[PDB]
């Protein structure tokens, strides 16, 4: 496309570092555009993302580097009967009535445990010391990985993140950085060594862990889902389900710190924490551009005639800055009206764990503000955000008077 020749000079590092300038141009110039370094069409506006995500003429497809990492059948990358089974497999523990039975007793003790390690220090780096540990320890316990330390769960989702978002392609459409998949492969090898004995035990001795239920639920007597059939969805969980609540927490805190009067409002009135988190997810979407759909027949979208079999990346993080929907979207504003957002996706492949994720983030922020009501950002340190596929702050240094 001639007028978009500038996209030929967009680099993967630029998008990782800050994708918002390029995507602001895309939303104005070409809401559906082929980005050469990504090797794919990308949807940048709310209208196009929503249309593709909910269209009967599209189905799910995994991004190329996502497929290289996860294989088949990743719940995010399959359709039809297999997708229906995998959705029925994961949905029981995510049902709102079920989450509300036990989410407080799960997350609140975990939050307190991590807070107790630093709440009297006067200083902390909240990403590593609080947001990521609460996120992974909560989900890890739900899954049945109680004995996998939070440090290891965090390492796994970091390696899986880098492998899944190793998206850069060269002039021939080939992956430009094939060595970048190696740490994904090594994370998977470590996960197998840890989880295979757990699956061995759950097959014979089912318990209340989610993965035991993934093996046994809805199966004939004495049968379990094959472990090779469920492992790719385990990997999906060990990346985004482990990573994203911690990133949503942290981005919400950075946004609130950027509006000090609003941080004070939320500390004074913790019933505003859910609204603060919803704005945080719009403001810096944790899953920024990590899923995709593929056309199943010829379609015209945003003036582009697409053949059947065309993948389209859903850059929801860009859609959530659509100035057709929001005023000054790069500014965090708790008092924005509660409008629809796309941080959880849309359609049949929309996020399955919204209700759980929102509660994890809410409880974690509740306990943090109760423990450290005078929390302040350490302005001597910068906050850098990183990530095009998944985006969040790489650290969050804070201080408080002890
Ligand atoms: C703030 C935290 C989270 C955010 C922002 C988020 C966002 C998303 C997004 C954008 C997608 C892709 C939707 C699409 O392609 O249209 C997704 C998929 C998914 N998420 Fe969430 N997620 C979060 C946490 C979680 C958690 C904690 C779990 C599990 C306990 C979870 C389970 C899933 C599943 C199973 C899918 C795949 C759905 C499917 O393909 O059918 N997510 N999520
Ligand atoms: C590409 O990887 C993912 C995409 C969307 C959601 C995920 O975890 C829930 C995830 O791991």
């Amino acid at each position: 496309r001639p007028d978009l020749a500038w996209l030929d000079e967009v680099t993967m590092t630029q998008l990782e570092r800050n994708p918002y300038e390029v995507y602001e141009r895309l939303r104005a110039e070409a809401p559906l555009a082929f980005v050469p370094v990504l090797g794919s069409y990308v949807a940048s506006t709310a209208e196009v993302c929503r249309e593709v995500a909910t269209s009967p003429d599209f189905e799910a497809v995994i991004t190329p580097a996502g497929g290289r990492t996860f294989g088949h059948p990743a719940i995010i990358g399959v359709n039809g009967d297999i997708h229906a089974d995998l959705r029925s497999m994961v949905e029981p523990a995510l049902q709102p009535a079920e989450v509300d039975r036990w989410i407080d007793d799960l997350v609140r003790p975990i939050a307190r445990r991590y807070l107790e390690r630093f709440e009297n220090d006067g200083h902390a780096e909240l990403v590593a010391q609080y947001c990521e540990p609460v996120s992974v320890r909560s989900l890890g316990d739900l899954l049945g990985l109680q004995e996998v330390d939070s440090d290891k769960l965090r390492e796994w989702f970091a390696k899986l993140n880098r492998s899944v978002t190793n998206a850069a392609v060269d002039e021939n459409g080939e992956f430009a950085n094939p060595e970048g998949f190696a740490e994904g492969d090594q994370a998977k090898a470590e996960i197998r060594a840890v989880v295979d004995p757990l699956i061995d035990k759950w097959i014979e001795h089912p318990d209340d862990s989610a993965i035991s239920h993934w093996l046994h639920d809805g199966m004939p007597p004495g049968q379990t889902r094959d472990r090779e059939y469920i492992y790719p969805t385990i990997y999906v969980y060990l990346l985004g389900a482990m990573q994203e609540p911690g990133h949503g927490m942290a981005s919400t805190l950075v946004g609130l710190f950027s509006r000090p009067e609003q941080l004070e409002e939320v500390v004074d009135d913790p019933t505003l924490i859910p609204r603060a988190i919803a704005e945080g997810l719009r403001w810096t979407s944790p899953i920024w551009s990590a899923t995709a759909r593929i056309s199943t027949k010829p379609v015209t979208i945003a003036g582009v005639d697409l053949p059947a079999g065309t993948p389209v990346m859903l850059s929801y993080g860009s859609a959530n800055h659509d100035t057709g929907k929001y005023e000054a979207p790069s500014q965090y504003d708790l008092h924005r009206p509660p409008l629809p957002h796309l941080a959880f996706g849309a359609g049949n492949h929309a996020c399955a764990g919204i209700y759980f994720a929102n509660h994890v983030m809410r409880i974690a922020l509740e306990e943090l503000f109760e423990a450290i009501p005078n929390l302040e950002r350490d302005t001597r340190e910068g906050v850098e955000f990183w990530g095009w596929g998944f985006r969040g702050p790489t650290s969050l240094h804070v201080t408080w008077e002890v």
